[PDB]
């Protein structure tokens, strides 16, 4: 639960290409948002959109639990960044 | 919130040591708490403690913002997670 603003600058994602493998394709597609962590002032984070799953309308978003994840040696982390329009 | 909390049997922490591949010396500290990222029930997790930093006193806490960072290509990871107070 974090402030996230998408500004209409923003609206379209950004690439970044690419291969491995058995069946691995890294052709990463980025959008970017300003976080306020707490601070007066924002952060630009960027978001990784997954396969399929679209760049958001620009607006206001809070940071949804499911963007965080336990990983292999028990520490809690920031998988990918999910938001929602919830206020 | 991401909400946190400690039970009594959770109020300390288990030191691991030994040596890091570019020959460095670690004392870590870890204890585990639950956190509700949603789900149904309670995710256990695992805080890695600070130098000096005593082990969290059992109760209800929530996650402090201090415990996320950015970086590189406008990344944002937990640093640490630093636990304070509920309300």
């Amino acid at each position: 639960m974090i402030k996230v603003e998408i500004k209409p600058s923003q609206a379209q994602f950004t690439t970044r290409s690419g291969v491995s493998r058995q069946g691995k394709p890294y052709s990463l597609n980025e959008q970017l948002c300003y976080v306020d962590l707490g601070n007066e002032h924002p952060v630009l984070v960027k978001i990784t959109l997954d396969e399929g799953q679209p760049a958001y309308a620009p607006g206001l978003y809070t940071v949804h639990l499911s963007s965080f994840k336990v990983g292999q040696f028990g520490s809690l982390m920031i998988d990918r960044l999910r938001l929602v329009p919830a206020k």
